[PDB]
């Protein structure tokens, strides 16, 4: 990055950071370039774990250049940009492009989870789409190791984004990595669905959660989704984190076994 890039124009912000769009004054090649001032701790640690992922749905990492404290660090771009753009407001997206793409993000998280990684911002802004709109998932600002040796770590950090995160987070001083990561599945796939978000944050204090908790699925965004995704949320958007439908669950769920798509 002497001046072998050109950055074009801004494709979004992580937790941490801007990322550009970078074009190769010598090649034209298009990427996504991460741009930080040197946290030197964390942008450390970004980099170890970004290392670390090689699965279909995980955008790809090239590598990164150290430039006086400034580091780039560079990906693939997504061709198809993000989810959060192919969700209409108040409408959300047909089916079974819903279900194809929420079959993609499990494909991921599980990947995640089973290098003992969770993600920690899980959301249609972090989803990316390649030119055959398969997903991957984006911004490892926020991402930390959960399991290591076998051994479980719990987290005790509150992060990530106030609709998206699960209501232990909130509350608990400690608690588990993967439930997080599956509540937050399940605001996007409701976002997918519903072209809306249930709620500013699922606390005691707001209605709309309150509402989900009194079951009143008459009401938005609830009646816009059909009975068998439905069925779905109500496993995954439950209170109690230990009583939260896992992954393994989620794949043996009628709705996201049903065929609808070519
Ligand atoms: C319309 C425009 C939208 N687009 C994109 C691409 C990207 C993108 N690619 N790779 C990335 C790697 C990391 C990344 O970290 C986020 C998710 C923090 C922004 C974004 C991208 N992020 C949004 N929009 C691509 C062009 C062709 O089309
Ligand atoms: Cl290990
Ligand atoms: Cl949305």
């Amino acid at each position: 990055f002497v001046e072998d890039w050109d950055l074009v124009q801004t494709l979004g912000e992580g937790a941490y950071g801007e990322v550009q769009l970078a074009v190769n004054r010598v090649t034209e090649e298009a990427v996504a370039v991460k741009i930080v001032d040197m946290c030197p701790e964390n942008i450390k640690k970004e980099i170890c774990i970004l290392k670390m992922l090689n699965h279909e749905n995980v955008i790809k990492f090239y590598g990164h250049r150290r430039e006086g404290n400034i580091q780039y660090l560079f990906m693939e771009l997504a061709s198809g940009g993000s989810l959060f753009d192919r969700i209409e407001p108040d409408i959300g997206m047909p089916e079974p492009d819903a279900q194809r793409f929420f079959h993609q993000l499990m494909a991921g998280v599980v990947y995640l989870h089973g290098i003992g990684i969770t993600h920690r911002d899980i959301k249609p802004h972090n989803l990316l789409l390649d030119e055959r709109d398969n997903l991957k998932i984006a911004d490892y600002s926020l991402a930390t190791v959960f399991r290591y040796n076998n051994r479980e770590r719990l987290l005790n950090k509150m992060c990530g984004t106030l609709p998206y995160v699960a209501p232990e987070l909130l509350k608990r001083r400690e608690f588990h990595a993967e439930p997080v990561d599956v509540w937050s599945c399940g605001i996007v796939l409701t976002a997918m669905l519903a072209g809306e978000l249930p709620w500013d944050q699922p606390s005691d204090s707001c209605q709309e959660y309150s509402d989900w908790k009194e079951k009143k699925t008459y009401l938005n965004p609830w009646k816009k989704i059909d009975s068998a995704p439905l069925a779905l949320l109500h496993k995954i958007l439950v209170e109690n984190p230990s009583a939260r439908i896992t992954i393994p669950d989620i794949k043996k769920d009628r709705w996201y076994n049903k065929p609808l798509k070519k």
